[PDB]
């Protein structure tokens, strides 16, 4: 009795605004929506990384939600949880411009726990998450459990 949906590696506007919107269906309808964001940041500019770090920390940390964070050298990973859906999508938005500001490689994940949902809202989203993968060419996978 719940769907997971994992995103990574994220297009421009035309796919934030769509998955935006299928992001809203889901929390508007009769279920549990728990979100997860992580992002893993690469680059020899080791203070970039650490103010990156401390931006999206700050940022993050006014939500009633948690962060966690290493470093394998030049390899910063952070995990962020207990974050609104709806703002989520701005908090990727924000990442990708880090990677610009700093000249730096990024790669996003997005998980997304849906607990109790309609059978018709499983295959929409799926229909939705079929539909995105193919016009946009990304990695795009799902889980259901019964």
């Amino acid at each position: 009795m719940e769907m997971d949906i994992r995103f990574r590696g994220d297009d421009p506007e035309a796919y934030y605004k769509a998955l935006r919107e299928m992001i809203r269906q889901a929390r508007k309808f009769a279920g549990t929506v728990t979100v997860t964001l992580i992002i893993r940041f690469r680059g020899d500019d080791l203070e970039a990384l650490e103010k990156a770090l401390k931006e999206m920390i700050r940022q993050a940390r006014k939500f009633a939600g948690t962060v966690t964070y290493t470093l394998d050298g030049n390899d910063l990973e952070i995990r962020i949880t207990g974050v609104p859906p709806q703002v989520i999508l701005e908090l990727v938005k924000e990442a990708i411009r880090l990677a610009k500001e700093f000249n730096i490689t990024v790669t996003v994940e997005l998980v997304i726990r849906i607990t109790g949902v309609p059978e018709q809202v499983r295959k929409e989203l799926a229909k939705e998450a079929e539909r995105l993968a193919k016009e946009f060419n990304i990695t795009v996978t799902y889980t259901i459990r019964l």
